[PDB]
């Protein structure tokens, strides 16, 4: 019931541009914003959180420092068709066009190359 | 109870799934040899999927191996979790500490950091 009991933190060298991207296109707003760390939370569901971290910050154990890769963020939505139309027209990269699979979905990506899979259960 | 969750790419789906099921209370909701969807037994809202990072279903420019990721879990008793995990042989990247809110950091066999945190 704590909204923040589980969430991912992605490492990037462009914290502010990454945060702005999720706020502009994916319904997030900032709960904490600094140059090295931003915690975002979905406006419509406080249980959906994403934190964005400078991947060389000294507070990350040295062995884990780096840059995000090999990651997909899955979001379930009621109308992936409408979301595709909005995002494609906003100029986001389309990595996989809409298709039926029990999911109808499409795949885009953030400026770090994190894949974003927008899915309706079918 | 799967509206938002991460999917981590790995070269070893089976070992990565075993690690979370052995040490973090996950169980498979569904699976194939190239894809395992894990869900916490005790909190069904917590989900983590594990994907063969070279699978044909992934767009080519998205193929890869997970890096640059931390998973944050809030728990009641990070001290007890540290004792169990350290004794189980997991890597300890940050020992227990109180931040200026009590936590420690371990990692999965891909190098995903796992920050186990007790709230104020």
């Amino acid at each position: 019931m704590r909204s923040t009991s589980y969430y991912p933190v992605i490492m990037t060298s462009d914290v502010a541009a990454t945060a702005a991207f999720y706020c502009q296109h994916f319904g997030f707003r900032p709960l904490f914003e600094a140059d090295w760390y931003v915690h975002l939370q979905s406006a419509e569901d406080p249980a959906v959180n994403l934190a964005i971290l400078d991947g060389q910050h000294s507070t990350i154990p040295a062995a884990g420092r780096g840059q995000v890769s090999g990651l997909i963020l899955n979001f379930e939505v009621d109308d992936p068709d409408r979301e595709y139309a909005r995002l494609q027209q906003a100029g986001l990269p389309i990595l996989l066009t809409l298709r039926d699979e029990g999911q109808r979905h499409f795949i885009t990506a953030d400026p770090n190359g994190v894949l974003i899979d927008i899915i309706k259960p079918i």
